[PDB]
């Protein structure tokens, strides 16, 4: 009966809880340095199931207008299909809130045997995480149920977003030109 | 600038009660014990007048100040930006933004009536393209676990077939951050005129609004060009997961059973 | 050296014995059986791995276009939670040419056990095949290696041809109708 | 009609040996052995001419018309439509008729020439849409089995964004079976501004395939509505499957040893 209702009240403390939550946990040299993988590789991945798999296919798209060789696998077998043509110029970014999911979890260790670098995206740590090349530790959500839960993407978009901002500075002027080049008059498929 | 200097430096100055008051202050673990200015005035056998006089010899206007400064000394730590980084700082105000953007926006009735037109509806259909797609792609998953009847799609040729088989029993929910996507836009006038309800989710006050079911004003980003823009689906899927919540509300027990089964131990091919 | 090289050949050859075995498999009164069904049907469901996935997305597109309500699923949790949902007015059909990939098979019995009509398409008849409404064994491949072999689509894409002709024959008026629709001048998101 | 009846009715006609040869061929089981009129002429201690004279008495022009009326009886069973439904002969002549169409349109070294293509690329493409979206996604999932670095692409938004990360090292092949997708058309020229090879699979002869690496004329449809049309993926899998069979045979041992690391038993995410 004030300014907003109890429910929508929770809905919109669990989204400012998740934005606390996530800057007690940024380590910026870590976020930064993930940047760089992405520069540096040749191909870059990103695998996810559910909502976490949603997120993966963002990113693709984000970065694939700067200019990035990338693509986005939701399923067990692009998985095992992707990782059987991976190599030391490959990086994989797995998504799994709960870090239990087995399809993601083992993809990354098929991509670090066939040489790939490796990051984890998850809400829980574990000691597999060790086996990765990164293990980037998102915001737990501020509902106990899991059905009470607001969108499951978002512990992980906050931290895309920052990667994908310092990513965006690196050789920035070769990616913005890629990136306008969307709208550009001689683009024959353009806006 | 310890408290505990402080009072160590002014030990000396404080007469024999004062400097007794002093050593519970001083002791490490008196932080843990109840300290509100009655439960310290009974432990010690004092009266209040005697802590407030203690606490002005350390230099304090009065005991409330002193033992404000004391107890949060446990946590002062750093209250600087951490987050050093001015763009990880433009990343959380673009987030933040948001939020309180959202917020002024909220028609907590249209909110509420677009969770019950879900719940009428017979189908339910999510248009979305590029970054809109993935925000109808999540809003099928979220809501068909509660037991709707739903499909999300992300190409003109599914709107167009899909809309030809729609009549007043179906709801479109169209997601265009612009409100200018074509197909979105010629798909619900499509819908509408098959009979279906619709919903336009945009950040962009459009005059064509008018012609739908409902119209929700999602946020503006806070960044001009469009490349320093944060992700593109958040301005929906805060209102996505406002409507979940009325929704969720709406026969809860059914739909609860209807999430749980997922679960089930019959359930073959769950968890 | 003659008309045709002997790989060109022997792809059109699989082919060819493709279609001579699909003849002498025919169950027509099978085949118009399970078209009446799709139309008796409140909701139907194709599900499929792999490229017996893809089988399941074109017969979506070609029947929805009929005016079926219609929706397909290509992963393990798609399957569980469109299980989760469904009653005696659904009807699923499962695409597994190997009549053996786990997440299809269970779907069916997920599917038999909240009331819906189950059909089966695959090229191995199994025991567990007693238990769904109907079975269409297809056409077996005849390259005996699996890298050799031609589209794994075809032995089904035969079938669903045909069981395409019989469905649109039923109330074909209103199914044309339906159809045309996409090229009318009145639509404002057509051709 | 039956063979063992002519015999058995004309066995009262036959001389004292023809009537001996009747009992062998009378016998259900001489079906198995060899009649090749040596063999059988060896076996029964007799000539050829003997079994001549046997086969015109029972009403043939000779041994070798009997033996063949003879020995196909076991395979004779039904011979006319079984599949009686003309709408099921519908179909399935709409299918001899498109593998009848694809041989006429073979152009050999240009298929091969197009494997070679894919084999020297860094990057492949497929772009296609509806049912030309199902064909080049199947492309993909094929040929990324035999190591080729490769996407799918089946929507406006995806082709741009595609192009402009392409360069002369990629491969783009476009599927339009009408030969007019807009998008799938501009987007080969896209690439090949780009640098891009291009190859476009289509079954009408268009004037923009000039502006292409390759142009692959696949098979028309039999049937003149679209509605009664056979599956619209056909046309372009018997030519993706023409291609498959020449690239895999470019660097066979490769290809094979990474398409059989599915199976691999250190594959930790296969069988
Ligand atoms: C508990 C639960 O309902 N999980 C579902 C999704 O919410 C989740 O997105 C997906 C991937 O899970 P993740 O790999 O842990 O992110 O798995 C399940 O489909
Ligand atoms: C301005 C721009 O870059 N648009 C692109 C995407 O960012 C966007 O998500 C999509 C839908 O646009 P919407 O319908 O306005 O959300 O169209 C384009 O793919
Ligand atoms: C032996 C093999 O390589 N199988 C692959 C595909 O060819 C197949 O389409 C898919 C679904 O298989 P299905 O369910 O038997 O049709 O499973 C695998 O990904
Ligand atoms: C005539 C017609 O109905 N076209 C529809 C589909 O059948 C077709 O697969 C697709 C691609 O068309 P293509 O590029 O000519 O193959 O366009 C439309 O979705
Ligand atoms: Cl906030
Ligand atoms: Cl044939
Ligand atoms: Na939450
Ligand atoms: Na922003
Ligand atoms: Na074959
Ligand atoms: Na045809």
């Amino acid at each position: 009966v004030s300014k907003h209702s109890p429910l929508t009240k929770r809905v919109l403390r669990s989204y400012s809880n998740m934005r606390e939550q996530t800057q007690d946990l940024i380590d910026e040299v870590q976020l930064e340095r993930i940047a760089q993988l992405i520069e540096d590789a040749e191909r870059v991945y990103f695998f996810g199931t559910g909502s976490s798999g949603l997120v993966a296919r963002e990113m693709k798209l984000r970065f694939m207008r700067l200019g990035v060789v990338c693509e986005a696998l939701t399923d067990q077998d692009g998985f095992a299909w992707t990782t059987s043509i991976m190599d030391e110029n490959c990086l994989v970014l797995g998504f799994s809130l709960s870090g239990s999911t087995p399809s993601i979890l083992d993809s990354l260790l098929d991509a670090k045997e066939m040489g790939a670098k490796t990051v984890l995206f998850s809400s829980v740590p574990n000691k597999d995480s060790q086996a990765y090349t990164e293990t980037v530790l998102v915001a737990t959500h501020s509902q106990p149920s899991y059905i009470q839960r607001i969108s499951a993407q978002l512990p992980m978009l906050f931290f895309i977003d920052l990667i994908y901002a310092y990513f965006l500075e690196i050789n920035r002027e070769s990616k913005e030109k890629i990136f306008n080049s969307y709208w550009e008059n001689k683009k024959l498929n353009g806006y």
